[PDB]
């Protein structure tokens, strides 16, 4: 009766995973090139260079490919996160400023690049979407709520992962 | 310099007092009466009842004003916050099913209920506003970001209650 708050907890994580999933989805659909498992999608966030590369799909005239600082995320798998790597989110920001995404949802540089709120990083992609599909200028993200599945473990990490 | 993530703090309050200024203006056009003071709006969407007539307003096929608790909100003024008014909330949330704005921005109804996460609710407003424009069932919520002021007195009380 106790242990019910717990299940709470995994529900929770349960549903963010599936918003991962249908971002993934989503942002490979516009990108045309595959993103990583859903399971490590917000460390792979983090250098901002999907975020750039989508950025460009929707407004090429803001933000430029060869623009995009380790656009092969080469450094990026070789050493890690580096401060570079915040222009690209920075140009994200700017292509939806470009295009009238309300500010609102918009997640600050730390919270992506340092991770400091990537939730706040999905739930913007998924504004986006939907304002992007309204705008006819990407397709309707997907609704997989309880239509995928994870494994037991997968479901623990991201609890534990979310509580502290 | 140290006083820097002070200003942060307070920048961060200064925005949300926007976001809450431009969901009060969005909800009188669209209910066509006024809601509380900008500084209490988060309070006074608390019982439910002005949710559910925008709910009435975008969907009235799935939300009879008729059947609203406490509409008049007169038992609100009176006593306080009664557990029936939840369904107030509820009812609110089942518009939006119906209309089709994306279940990842619904707040849960302990969220506006019990205040559990009044700013979520705010977000969703704003997701649900962009929405209905696209659909052309309601008016363009306003961008008021450096338009409006605040005193340095409300800042602050929105910003300590933030944080803890």
């Amino acid at each position: 009766a106790e242990e019910m708050d717990e299940r709470r907890r995994q529900n929770v994580a349960y549903e963010y995973l599936c918003h991962l999933e249908e971002a993934k989805r989503w942002m490979e659909a516009c990108l045309g090139e595959d993103l990583p498992p859903t399971t490590e999608l917000e460390e792979g966030l983090r250098n901002g260079v999907y975020l750039a590369k989508l950025g460009n799909f929707f407004s090429p005239k803001v933000v430029s490919l060869k623009k995009i600082y380790d656009r092969e995320q080469t450094r990026y798998k070789a050493t890690g996160l580096h401060f570079r790597h915040t222009d690209n989110v920075i140009q994200w920001l700017n292509a939806m400023d470009e295009i009238g995404l309300p500010k609102i949802f918009y997640p600050e540089t730390t919270d992506i690049y340092d991770r400091k709120n990537m939730p706040r990083c999905i739930y913007c992609i998924h504004a986006l979407s939907l304002y992007l599909f309204c705008l006819g200028l990407a397709p309707q993200i997907q609704d997989l709520y309880g239509k995928v599945d994870f494994t037991e473990e997968e479901i623990n990490n991201m609890k534990t992962e979310l509580e502290k």
